[PDB]
């Protein structure tokens, strides 16, 4: 039944990118309080399937399109409260809300989209939010300020387990070609132009940016798992303007620039788009595939692109001035021609330690896979899809096999000491002794396993304190080491929960 | 499920007649608030079946017995908060709570015991209460103050109708001989006495008193519907003392005094009582029946009584000092020898008006059957079982046939004017005109019907304002009237809801 | 979930006449159910659903049973005269004589039927002139009456035609 509610205020002038507000999902249920809220207190833990309903007067004369963004791990909130770049709002699970369609509804399986069960008395990891932003603005301001109502419907029952089912399990050789929640920021057409071109890059492994901020997300991370891709792009086009705006588009794929000859343009295999609908366009390339990521100094336009040509319009009655926005969603690469996977089932670099200033150095790892920092030596972190996947999920869990390699800074004959791997259960202070391991420095390499997890079952992508196994690397002659490299190779079944994003 | 809760506080010295507290049933549910409370808000109206549970550490060493009294219409609250005489606490539906039995439970069909459905937002008539009082005290104080927990369990669902099913329907010729909630105040035996007698009167139509206060109740009212009764009294006896107290009773019926000869006493048909249990004793009388009520200067002992003779004990270890209490419950008269009904299916006196001081007099009746007052004339109200039944229920509804009779104060030849019966729907100010009726004073009598009820379906036994038909008697030559008598005769199906009591 | 009906199948108040200024008073009813006016006495009209229904339809037709009740203004022993119910077919001038009826004032009550209708079949809610039965109440000692009350009870099948409204 109705479990919780909230209100979004809409400014009489709702421009593209306006932050409209954030609702806190747990507060919606607890402020309402709530037949469902009271069932929750008894259950303790709930893994709801929500129906979210946004009540909203339908109107075809505004052109307004909003985005509801499900931010279960509070990753974009900080960055959108002034203004919400679409790159942020579309980097987490989200839904387009078209004003022409009025009242909106969708399902959120909290087991999938989030991954951990909700505790009645307090937030466990971070507090789950719904963000409401404006993707395409109104063509002219409306008569007055107004509001929309957000409602949560659910039948809460006691959760049997803490963890959901994993959204993703790590596998280098597996990127199907199907996507979810891959929405391109809006493309705009001026009505003061008789024709026009808008390119969308198809180099989908590229990490999106907002100014100097990189926004890592699961989709670009997935694509990066492959060297390149060919095939047909299946997607949907939304025309986000008032009924009295209209346009006709020729949508086609081109390689390295665009032709300047209108007649050549129409000898290509494209499709016409007059209205909201799906489309399929073949990725066009001399190699039949476009590369997954760019090299130094190449552009996305240098490769295969999805080109939107306005061949008639846009038109509108006078005196409208608003641009006509097109929102593109990419659903999958059908009939895919994939390259080799970019990585094999092999080790990859986690971290290099170098330039040691003290002979005694102790690197605490504990039960986490994360970015190191040191005041006493130089840390160089690895960048690879696995690390990105860690960053683009709320929770993860698994086992990493480690290979340690090191070279000497001093003469081999003078060398002494060891790379020691301390393995405990608990912490340095009260822990139990596991398979700790002393590698004489002359071995020049060593191996160990690392449990990434804890008694609860999964790690957040932050610092946390939960009883688990505990690991540390101890150097006693660190100045004799030119470099200590740590490689890892996830054991099968390394699991990720709740897709999200990670701005840096 | 658990719907509401509350706490009663017990003093280390809990003496007979201590008032322990009152819980407000609706507050218990709303303060808890409550999966059931929230279901209630949606239903609007509920007609619950409650399971009441009193949690209570069982103990055989105290002698403590409490009474929970269900006072849905707030009739005894005022009178028990200083001291709670058992006459008040047992005059409404109630339950004995024996300390030796520990945790206590019972069902309350709110449809029967109360009669009207509960409105989520506010009290409709009066606010339903549970009173907790001590019936028999502890033999010696306990070690410390303590508490008991009261719990309401219910599965609230929306009520289809406002009114329950009627507890009682008026019928002069119908008193079965079965009782509910007929509990006699505790009888006490001193342990400083080798034998003893305690009489319980069997003149059950007599109205119980607390000081100068009459406590009208349904049971005595029922018995008054008959001229007398013979047969066998079936009941239960509770011995309300610690396991280390014990007694043996000879229980027998006697007429007009008691025999002084122990040998004669045991030639009577009595029963022995050694412990908690049921009993059957024949009502002994020269006429085989004892009268339902007393005449002037008669005494309850002059008739048939139920006598409790302590023939062995009570005994207790030294140095106990408490008396041993016996609580008697009367369940029915089995194999009943009833007298004629005291009333036939006929009219009875509602009210006499006399001694008018003004020629213009207007008596407003409206839609109620109630006690009149006047500053301008003498009101003499009738006392009969019907009036008592009105007083001993929370709600009632039905139709009364009225006969009006009057005699002249002036000479007949000089007489003028009328007894006018105004009949409206609504009120004097905005009402519609019904079967109003002008009786020329010389008619000397007249008849009319009166609806006792309203749009909601029933009347409380208080002043209330609910749209209904409206009646008034209008005199224009009142000084010419020596007496205006109004008789009434309830039409079949006159209904009463929720048995209760009425102290005056 | 309905309440009781507000009215039962019973009489209700049509009109009270009171405060008579002349001993000779004659109230013409004819064949209509309507609001009375008098220059010589006080008219108090009843308000009930039946009267509203009469007002909220274009035409109506039926039969009303009447109960007349009255109380005296003078001393009973001095009373004389009558409440007379004149019943004609036609009009006062050329009519035929029906069940006219003389109630000695001392009876203090009387009954009669009234046809609400006419040869055409129904009455408008206005004044009209259509041949029908004709009724009048005749007082000869009206100053001796404190109040004359007229109750009516429609016989089954009292009919209304054409729903409408009535602003006042």
């Amino acid at each position: 039944g109705l479990a919780g509610r909230g209100v979004i205020y809409i400014p009489k002038d709702c421009q593209a990118n306006r932050y409209l507000g954030t609702l806190n999902i747990r507060d919606m249920i607890s402020d309402f309080k709530g037949v469902q809220y009271e069932k929750w207190i008894t259950a303790g833990l709930v893994m709801p399937t929500f129906k979210i309903v946004i009540r909203l007067p339908a109107n075809a004369f505004t052109g307004l399109t909003w985005v509801m963004s499900f931010d279960a791990y509070n990753r974009i909130t900080s960055r959108i409260t002034a203004s919400a770049d679409p790159v942020y709002t579309l980097s987490v699970p989200h839904w387009l809300i078209h004003h022409k369609l009025g009242t909106f509804s969708c399902e959120i399986d909290y087991g999938e989209l989030c991954g951990h069960a909700m505790w009645f008395k307090s937030t466990t990891f971070e507090s789950p939010r719904l963000h409401f932003t404006c993707l395409t603005g109104n063509n002219k301001e409306l008569a007055a300020d107004w509001q929309a109502v957000v409602e949560l419907y659910a039948e809460l029952e006691e959760a049997t387990s803490f963890l959901g089912k994993p959204t993703l399990v790590f596998d280098p050789g597996v990127f199907n070609g199907k996507f979810q929640f891959l929405t391109c920021p809006p493309i705009f057409f001026d009505l003061t132009a008789v024709t026009a071109l808008r390119s969308a890059g198809l180099t989908l492994g590229q990490v999106p940016m907002v100014g100097t901020t990189k926004v890592y997300n699961l989709n670009s991370t997935l694509v990066s798992c492959v060297l390149g891709m060919g095939g047909t792009v299946r997607g949907r086009v939304h025309i986000c303007a008032p009924i009295f705006y209209s346009i006709v588009l020729w949508v086609v794929s081109e390689w390295n620039g665009t032709t300047m000859d209108w007649n050549e343009l129409f000898k290509y295999p494209g499709v016409y788009v007059e209205e909201d609908g799906s489309f399929e366009v073949k990725i066009r390339s001399p190699y039949h595939r476009t590369p997954a990521r760019l090299l130094a100094g190449q552009s996305q336009r240098d490769m295969s692109s999805l080109n939107f040509y306005a061949i008639a319009g846009p038109i509108a009655p006078s005196g409208e001035t608003a641009q006509l926005p097109i929102v593109v969603q990419i659903d999958e690469i059908v009939r895919p021609d994939l390259s080799l996977p970019s990585f094999e089932d092999d080790y990859f670099v986690w971290v290099d330690f170098s330039e040691f200033t003290l002979d005694k150095e102790e690197i605490e790892i504990g039960s986490r896979f994360f970015d190191f920092t040191s005041n006493t030596c130089r840390v160089s972190m690895g960048e690879n899809p696995f690390a990105a996947m860690i960053a683009c999920h709320g929770l993860h869990s698994g086992v990493l096999d480690l290979k340690l390699q090191w070279s000497l800074n001093t003469e081999f004959g003078k060398s002494s000491g060891s790379v020691t791997i301390t393995k405990l259960v608990g912490d340095k202070a009260m822990g139990l002794d596991g398979p700790s391991h002393v590698f004489a420095i002359q071995k020049l390499e060593g191996t160990t396993e690392l449990l990434v997890g804890n008694f609860a079952g999964a790690n957040p992508n932050t610092r946390f304190s939960l009883y688990s196994r505990w690991m540390a690397i101890k150097l006693d002659q660190a100045k004799s080491i030119k470099v200590l490299r740590v490689l890892c190779k996830p054991r099968p079944g390394f699991s990720f929960y709740g897709r999200t994003s990670f701005p840096v």
